[PDB]
Formats: C-alpha cells, structure tokens, sequence
C-alpha cells in the first residue's frame, strides 16, 4: 500500500456529528505528504456554528499519512490497508464531562483520500468546558502508543489528549481507539511503537463560515 502514498494525496474530510441532540455537520479539503508526515487542511461547519470546540474534534478530524521511517516500513499498518482502508473507531471521554463515540472510514476514493466519521457525544454539561467553549484555541503536541490487536488484525491506542481551558486549567480527553481493515488483502501488524504529533490552528481571515485551518506534523518512532 506504501506506494499510494510517494507524493502528495488530496484530502477529503466528511463529520456527521450529533451532540446532546446538537446536529452538525462538518467538511475538511485540503492534502497530506507522508514522506514528511504532513497535512495541510481547512475545515468548515456547513450547518452554521459548531456546538463543540474545533480542537475537540482534531483527533477525530488520517494516520495513514504519519512519516513512518525505513527502519519501520515493515509496522506501517495504516498504509498497508489501502486502498481498501480501515475503519477507526475512538471513544474519547472528556473528565467531569460527556464522552464522544466515533466511527470513520479511512479509505482512498479514486485518487483522494477519505476520512468519513459518524460522531455521537453523550452526556454533556451545556455550561462545561465543551458545550460551553472554554477551550483554547490550540492543541498540544501528543504521543500516542500502537499496539497490534492481533485478534481484529488492526490496531489500538489509548492516549489522554490535554485541552487548555481558559482559565488556565486543563481538560483531560481520554482516547481509546481501534483500527479493522476493510480489505482481507495482508496487513502489517506492528511491533509496539508511538505516533509523535503536532497541530497549528488558525483562521482564514477571508472565511466568514466557522472554520478551522489546520497543520499537522505526524512521525513514527520507537524502534
């Protein structure tokens, strides 16, 4: 699968999200480079304002797009699934507060990568830090560990995402992930290792839509 991924790949972005009964909607255009792990995307909530805080939605928001090195090509699963892709699915819960529940499809579609989410949020506080945006407008650098799940053929991850709150504090955001080929062809199963991540976020000046602009660094290591 490696060799879909030689140069730059469009990206298409589509969330279906729904909120404690909040409906949004949610699409992302732009292209990832997987020889220096990075993406270079625009996100827009297309059914006006989003109930949620943009750096909430980031991890949902193509880790077939990391920079795994030579020295690890043989523990590369995201791309080893395509084209046929992968399905990735987080529970991520966010402390004192409701919990996010995801599903995507990770796949190409023709020449573009596509990343296709169902978001379902449970058990919200309407004045907490997330129904009530009291989250910066950034997000932190975050390792996450790999392991194969060998009984699924996949992966999984768990990692706390940090959320700075406004008033100094931190929300915590606790991911736990799975990842399931689409395809039956041979995937590679990894050794034990670590996704390293960085994130900018900032805004299109010219976009009066509610949106996010976003640049993402993704290396492999650990071996």
């Amino acid at each position: 699968g490696e060799e879909l991924f030689t140069g730059v790949v469009p990206i298409l972005v589509e969330l279906d999200g729904d909120v404690n009964g909040h409906k949004f909607s949610v699409r992302g255009e732009g292209e990832g480079d997987a020889t220096n792990g990075k993406l270079t995307l625009k996100f827009i909530c297309t059914t006006g304002k989003l109930p949620v805080p943009w750096p909430t939605l980031v991890t949902t928001l193509v880790l077939c797009f990391a920079r795994y090195p030579d020295h690890m090509k043989q523990h590369d699963f995201f791309k080893s699934a395509m084209p046929e892709g992968y399905v990735q699915e987080r529970t991520i819960s966010f402390k004192d507060d409701g919990y996010y529940k995801t599903r995507a499809e990770v796949k190409f579609e023709g020449d573009t990568l596509v990343n296709r989410i169902e978001l379902k949020g449970i058990d919200f506080k309407e004045d907490g830090n997330i129904l009530g945006h009291k989250l910066e407008y950034n997000l932190n650098s975050h390792n996450a560990y790999i392991t194969a799940d060998k009984q699924k053929n996949g992966i999984k991850s768990n990692f706390k995402i940090r959320h700075n709150v406004e008033d100094g504090s931190v929300q915590l955001a606790d991911h736990y992930q799975q990842n399931t080929p689409i395809g039956d062809g041979p995937v590679l199963l990894p050794d034990n290792h670590y996704l390293s991540t960085q994130n900018a976020l900032s805004k299109d000046p010219n976009e009066k839509r509610d949106h996010m602009v976003l640049l993402e660094f993704v290396t492999a290591a650990g071996i």
